[PDB]
């Protein structure tokens, strides 16, 4: 996940290395596509889009005391906690929507759930994943303005957004 695809279910992108529009694939209906998935809102793209009822809206977890198990993918221990938690996370927090770091390499050398080696937890929805005080994130900024310590049934995220 969020390193192959990067749209809904249904509808794959290839990119194409050749301009002239791009196009789209589907199978539900065995129809190829040509514009774009349109539904709910106007996502990927760049901006725009007035009722964002879907985003790119991830979430990075740093292992730690405060979940399933503090255990490094590396280090293979994880003594600290909370005192180091919410910390960790504020070292980056202010770099990587600096414009001076891409959002990827933190879940590819510190991320646990499915971001760790998927260059993202989830990546896109189309109107609800899971936990829904999760949700009210991306909905609150103007992209790459990351919605820092959420707070949820986890214990420290970070909504960085994509789109």
């Amino acid at each position: 996940m969020a390193d192959e695809e990067k749209l809904p279910p249904g509808w794959e992108k290839r990119m194409s290395r050749s301009s002239g529009r791009v196009y789209y694939f589907n199978h539900i209906t065995n129809a190829s596509q040509w514009e774009r998935p349109s539904g709910n809102s106007s996502s990927g793209g760049k901006n725009g889009q007035g009722e964002p009822a879907r985003v790119r809206c991830s979430h990075l977890l740093v292992k730690h005391s405060q979940s399933r198990r503090p255990s490094s993918w590396r280090q293979e221990k994880i003594t600290r906690t909370k005192e180091e938690a919410l910390e960790l996370i504020n070292g980056y927090i202010q770099k990587i929507k600096s414009g001076e770091e891409d959002f990827e390499s933190l879940a590819s050398q510190f991320s646990d759930c499915s971001s760790a080696k998927a260059r993202g937890d989830l990546g896109a929805f189309s109107r609800g994943q899971m936990q829904k005080p999760f949700e009210d994130a991306s909905f609150a900024l103007r992209t790459g303005e990351m919605s820092g310590p959420v707070f949820t049934d986890s214990g420290i995220h970070i909504i960085l957004r994509t789109e």
